């Protein structure tokens, strides 16, 4: 597992309980160093919150390969070691625990360097890091997910598969969401090593397998001398391949993007006739087909009232609506670096739905992407207003999944705290109502 | 394995040979999107190098999946993916090749997304990176390697071991130094698995192991009540559990780290009995032990010395030295933002050892550690004068390595360019000696 670039990490940072109570609360630490070392060679951490927790460098107790250590114990010690490959867990000794939200944790991690001179010594870390509380808000009625597009640019890059799947299970999301097109190696045909190993790692950290995105490329072969179009035939061949995939691997719900043929996002028009003929299959594989409702379509369109009466035409239980929370939106996305108002389209600014629109269409509803964009150390979303968005989910009798998808900046590392910082707001506002 | 945030990659960029000829350069591209897509929804990309490079869209050829393809041949395909755990590459059609160096690549790439209206397709990705070509010079008479310790920060958050693999295969070093405190996982004792896995890797990216960097910790029980000094049956079994390590590995050099006891860095004074209790070891399992000459420590120093001087008491082949070209750095280290002049140490703006000081202990001379902070485009370093140095030590005779060891800035994914930047630098003077 890969860590982040920060010395505080991000998950981990959660309440201890023993014997049902909480007797303080832990959190991870890169090793600062360029080596692993002893750990007799630390000289501790003091860790301070303001407001809340000042301790002092001998205070907190280790964890260090899979056992737990005062600072005299470490000094007295022979053979436990801090890896370069492991992150110390810190436990901070605090009777209650700390409340949910966002804490400025700065820490002054002291070790000692046998080779530098002894004036100089011990060498002094001191970071601080805005990092959010694991949830202690039981958000019920809700169920709660994290969408692996949320990690858009850090999969591949500064993470894989078993560090997003231990950050969702330091959230306590019992789902996760993929893009099939995106997460499985060597698409449409995973090897079987793949799939074991994708199986053992569901178990291990308690996550089910939710949605798995699905695209119907109308455009596959428009350009060259032979440039065609997508039948009918070709399009219900990807999604029969892709509903195969997603009962292989244990998904639920499959989500197929369609191309559109006009500027008012209008579906290719042969979606109507490969979506019915693979609702043989999916209703054999027990797999719901759940195309997405997302901005720049509000709920009240045309196309939305199409998939309707879908399912009341062919009176079928495995076609839903897949609800994407941007088309909620009511403060306008901030403006790019470089770019002047008017280049970019008119629903960035948000569409702002009503959210008691949700109430004409929840027996249809199956997934909801909580899609959002910045939250900041205060818990405040500059985008979406949660609380009256998930008042009337709550009123209209939702209790599925909320799927988080962070659209923000992909700044490295950027998308771990934002996810952390929604689970911890809307998990919040369900208990607040 | 994992790639860069930047689209262009730096490793991969070479010049492409068929039949001795120099037919073309290649890069490799990360994918833009979100998701892998199959080939056929590529549209082009255009290659522009100013004054050396300029090719339309549909020019490059496309190796997918281990088959080079043309644009034309990936518009009629079927089958065939990009995926997102692959970076494209691609190769230029160019008769001779691009020269050595740094060059401003600009690329255009266009993808074809169906659910995007048409008046806003294809969609266009600008990037534009200073990439360093894969060397053609041939540095003879040094050989070339790369210590892990260049990637200090990036190795555990952006990079793993074959990744850093990869990036030291594709400059040509055939060497290549770990610190085993560090790099080995479940130090002292790596997994059976993983000993194996370490050597399908070597024989797979062509790499010989060289140097494994080790630590005499004297300061290990230094803190409590009960703190005590490092015995020299201590500090044997450190450096004798190290040399097994680096035999079971491959490794030809060790390199401990003693602890110092005053302001100039004098060592423990076990060291000369702790080494000299493990001569015996080393020359049954036939590794050298060489301790490093880094900057403050100049060549003429009662250090240095001291190991010229147990060379020739004890008479033995298994007792080298390890040079650092710290110590011939003459511009000073830029000052970090935050510090005015005065706290930090004055050995950071160079000791300034002569090159020609090398003539004196170059039979001791095992291995060299080539140690820098900033080559900027133009292959101009700003703290070692390579010019000088290399000319000393090729009229001297060092017919070693030269392990690259960057010391600057930490920022993530930096040190994978500046150590092709030195590779280049070096061959390149090499060649005009
Ligand atoms: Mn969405
Ligand atoms: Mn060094």
């Amino acid at each position: 597992m890969l860590l982040e670039r920060d010395l505080i990490q991000s998950v981990g940072f959660r309440n201890v309980r023993e014997g049902g109570e909480i007797t303080g609360f832990q959190f991870r630490v890169r090793m600062p160093s360029y080596r692993g070392m002893a750990a007799s060679l630390i000289d501790g951490i003091g860790v301070r919150i303001p407001g809340l927790v000042d301790v002092g460098p001998d205070v907190p107790l280790w964890t260090l390969q899979g056992q737990q250590y005062t600072l005299a114990e470490l000094w007295d010690g022979d053979g436990v070691r801090w890896p370069l490959e492991d992150a110390a867990i810190i436990f901070v000794p605090l009777p209650g625990g700390l409340p949910d939200g966002v804490h400025e944790l700065s820490i002054e991690l002291r070790l000692r360097m046998s080779y530098i001179p002894q004036e100089h010594q011990p060498s002094t870390y001191r970071v601080t890091k805005h990092v959010t509380l694991a949830p202690e808000a039981s958000g019920a009625p809700f169920r709660y997910g994290v969408s692996l597009y949320s990690y858009m640019s850090d999969y591949g890059t500064v993470m894989d598969l078993e560090t997003a799947m231990a950050s969702i299970a330091d959230l306590g999301a019992t789902g996760i969401e993929i893009l099939g097109e995106a997460h499985v190696p060597n698409y449409p045909n995973p090897s079987d090593e793949w799939v074991e190993q994708w199986f053992a790692l569901l178990s291990t950290y308690g996550l089910e397998p939710t949605n798995m995105g699905s695209w119907i490329d109308t455009r596959l072969h428009s350009s060259g001398p032979n440039g065609r179009d997508m039948t009918v035939e070709e399009g219900a061949a990807a999604l029969q391949r892709d509903l195969r995939l997603a009962k292989r691997l244990g998904f639920r719900f499959v989500r197929p993007k369609i191309g559109v043929v006009s500027s008012d996002l209008i579906p290719h028009p042969i979606w109507t006739e490969v979506v019915e003929a693979s609702l043989p299959l999916a209703e054999e594989l027990d797999v719901i087909i759940c195309p997405e409702i997302h901005s720049p379509t509000p709920i009240k369109h045309e196309v939305v009232d199409d998939y309707i009466a879908l399912i009341r035409r062919t009176g079928t239980k495995h076609f839903g609506l897949l609800l994407d929370t941007g088309i909620f939106q009511d403060r306008p996305i901030p403006l790019k670096p470089g770019e002047l108002p008017g280049q970019r389209p008119a629903f960035l600014d948000g569409i702002h739905v009503d959210p008691n629109d949700v109430f004409d269409v929840i027996e249809n509803v199956v997934f909801i992407q909580a899609k959002f964009h910045d939250i900041d150390e205060e818990l405040d979303d500059k985008q979406i207003p949660w609380e009256p968005v998930l008042k009337a989910l709550k009123d209209a009798g939702y209790t599925g999944y909320l799927s988080s998808e962070y659209e923000g900046e992909r700044e490295p590392w950027r998308s771990i705290e934002q996810v952390r910082r929604q689970h911890s707001l809307i998990r919040q506002i369900a208990d607040r109502l």
